[PDB]
């Protein structure tokens, strides 16, 4: 295990990119940041509210859940300014909003991103904590050429890591406080399928006292699911059989991303102790679309 950063703001959505750096949002300090192999702190960009999860996409853009603000804990109301998705330049540093509703509902707390082949974008919300109420958990879908946003699951509880598999007919979704993995079969891209209370399966559930956050697919088809808590990487297969749990130190592991040589290095966001991590991995990472293939 490789230190590749310290003092981080709560690091989140790491982006391995070719060149061996590592784009990375952090949350509390509400910047996108650029971290070199030499291990240098680029501020690409501010990114007001809580920048929470990255993807590159189609134009070389940085692609950002937005949050709106954490307090992490649930925000005060002047604090929160509303869930958004973002574009950032890397060349510019230039902050595009793209949208901040999903047709009439503003969108509470996005959280994680996937691309499919085909330019669409999946996203989650895990919904805002208020004083004595909180919003319920989403997966939303910004279809090829970031037109318009679809709703696909709504009312499970907060929805956190999201990720395609290999052949991009099943999308996952981590339910945070459950420490459920839900698989979603796809009629076809960016369709969740006809027939399935709730809208999915629930593969994997955690006993005792874990739970989800984000997450990072396998070439194999395994899903990565950074675990609070328990502070470990679970490595969950695609029929639900937890092959493993690998320890990372930190109760507030939040996100993997594959990269380095044959995607078979994890970089890991511990935000707790506020550290960048790159670990070797024994599988190969799936590659990303627009990023890795
Ligand atoms: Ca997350
Ligand atoms: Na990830």
């Amino acid at each position: 295990v490789r230190v590749l950063a310290t003092d981080l703001a709560f690091p989140e959505g790491p982006v391995v990119m070719p060149d061996g750096s590592v784009v990375l949002v952090e949350i509390r300090a509400q910047q996108l940041t650029r971290v070199w192999p030499d291990g240098r702190k680029e501020v690409v960009a501010k990114v007001p509210g809580g920048p929470n999860g990255a993807a590159l996409g189609p134009d070389g853009k940085m692609y950002i859940c937005n949050n709106g603000g954490f307090g992490p804990g649930a925000p005060a109301p002047h604090e929160y300014i509303g869930g958004s998705i973002q574009r950032v330049d890397l060349q510019s540093g230039e902050v595009e909003t793209l949208f901040d509703k999903c047709g009439e509902h503003p969108l509470k707390g996005p959280n994680d991103l996937v691309f499919d082949k085909h330019g669409g974008l999946w996203f989650t919300d895990l919904g805002k904590r208020r004083a004595r109420d909180m919003d319920v958990g989403a997966a939303y879908y910004i279809k090829p050429g970031m037109t318009e946003i679809t709703e696909q699951v709504f009312g499970t509880l907060p929805l956190n890591g999201i990720g395609l598999s290999p052949d991009e007919a099943t999308m996952y979704a981590a339910e945070t406080p459950t420490g459920r993995l839900w698989a979603f079969d796809l009629s076809g891209p960016g369709e969740v399928k006809p027939r399935d209370g709730e809208k999915g399966k629930p593969i994997c559930g955690l006993g005792g006292y874990q739970m989800f956050d984000s997450l990072a697919v396998e070439a194999s088809g395994n899903v990565c699911v950074a675990t609070l808590v328990s502070g470990c990487i679970s490595v969950i297969a695609p029929d639900g059989t937890l092959v493993e749990q690998v320890p990372t130190g930190d109760r507030v592991t939040t996100n993997i991303a594959f990269g380095g040589p044959d995607l078979k290095t994890a970089y890991i966001t511990l935000s707790g102790k506020g550290e960048l991590i790159a670990m070797d991995w024994s599988r190969p990472g799936l590659p990303l679309n627009f990023l890795n293939k």
